[PDB]
């Protein structure tokens, strides 16, 4: 009855090992996939999983004015509740409702081991290591807009660096850095850098500190009356324990390293 | 015009040197100070700060059925807006409006230098030093209704230990690790452990991590038109840096070890 959006992100979305021989909501396993049945089981609601067809989270395109990625399932009624690790902005938020967060993060830097970095400072001083983002996203978004000297020189190395220090989806970055042998830094959210740091082959690790201090939440359309009782869970489920089990299981308990 | 609510404690809103010769706000100094002054200049407002007359922070009284505190001046009219270190939980979001959180923290625990204590397990296994929390607020009710077996262990202690194991207010607690020789441990949230921490005679410390993962938000009555704008204007602040940089003000530049 009810849609619900999201997107293909270890370890949030994933298909099942043979994913084929199931149906509907049984095909995915994930953080998020747990989240939305913990949250439908508390507001009492059916729901539909629905892979966003653009695979992007949501931003406003400069000139045809339109939302894409799964905030645009939302602004534009194809979907009724967003599920993923979206994070809370200010321009979203002007657009679609968030639930408080439930995950905590920041921007945060992965690096091959063995290369001598320690902080943003570190990066910024120098060439010889190429540093970058995702072209898409918060993270794009916050050094494209930041007043502070450092994260000002970050952004006009990376916006002029040549080749492209941009890559399109998690997946690419970490490939990156991996077979960059010391030479590529990656600046990503330290959810994904905490998970990849206990995957094989354990040669990626964070470090320093996060450079902010931000969540990510459950969206709803503006107006919805699902956002009262969706925020409600979330706060529910956080201090019921939940939360925390469900980032222990598919952060730690897998993990290899 | 607007009325906002707060209370005094360290080193959220605390009296100026010889406020005795100010008037109005100009009498306050502090990080949620600040913060109400950066609020008001965003969404356009003029306000007047008023200390909460019960020194409470906001419950609901099991038999009289009304709410104290903040949350009460809220509730019934008194305040339009509430900017403290008010953490938001289930039971308040029910009858009040929270911003997206402006500072992180969670459930810490406050040591005398030298006790050999680690961890929350380490408490519980052992009855030699005794360990309380405040008598009114969110890290009471934490362990009041904990289904997890250690704070479980921990509630059933403190409920029942002889002498009262609970303080009225931060300052005593920090007294009473103070004066204890290592035989009274502190549950309080990290945020005021972290700011002792910086102060002389630096006799504590922070141990272990947070029990739990939660934040403070700006509180606005049910139905407020302020509700939306407050909201916003949170996440400009943070996005600009600006919690970062009232943070490092009211804690880092000020630390004394
Ligand atoms: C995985 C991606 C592209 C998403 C996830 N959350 C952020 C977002 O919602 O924008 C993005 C990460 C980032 O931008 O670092
Ligand atoms: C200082 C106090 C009593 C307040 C502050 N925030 C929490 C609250 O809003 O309940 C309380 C702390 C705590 O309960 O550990």
């Amino acid at each position: 009855t009810v849609v619900v959006t999201t997107i293909m992100e270890s370890p949030y979305v994933m298909y099942k090992k043979n994913h084929e021989m199931f149906e509907g909501n049984d095909k995915y396993e994930g953080y998020c996939v747990d989240l939305a049945s913990e949250i439908a089981k508390h507001i009492g609601i059916k729901y539909k999983i629905a892979i966003v067809p653009d695979g992007k989270y949501g931003a406003r395109d400069a000139d045809t004015k339109i939302w894409n990625g799964m905030v645009g399932e939302l602004v534009y009624g194809k979907a009724e509740i967003a599920i993923a690790p979206l994070t809370i902005t200010l321009v979203r938020e002007e657009v679609i409702d968030f639930s408080k967060p439930f995950m905590s993060l920041g921007i945060s830097i992965m690096i091959k081991k063995g290369t001598p970095i320690e902080s943003a400072e570190d990066l910024a001083k120098q060439t010889e290591i190429a540093y970058g983002t995702l072209d898409s996203g918060s993270t794009k978004e916050f050094f494209r807009r930041s007043k502070i000297a450092v994260y000002e020189k970050m952004w006009t190395y990376m916006r002029s660096a040549e080749p492209s220090v941009f890559t399109r989806t998690t997946a690419e970055g970490v490939a990156r850095v991996r077979k960059s042998k010391g030479k590529f830094a990656f600046l990503l959210e330290s959810t994904m850098n905490e998970y990849t740091e206990q995957r094989k082959p354990c040669d990626t690790m964070k470090v320093g500190g996060n450079l902010d201090s931000k969540g990510y939440g459950v969206a709803t359309p503006k107006g919805s009356s699902l956002r009262t009782p969706v925020n409600l869970a979330v706060l529910k489920l956080s201090e019921a324990g939940v939360l925390d089990k469900l980032k222990n299981k598919w952060w730690y308990d897998k993990g290899e390293c």
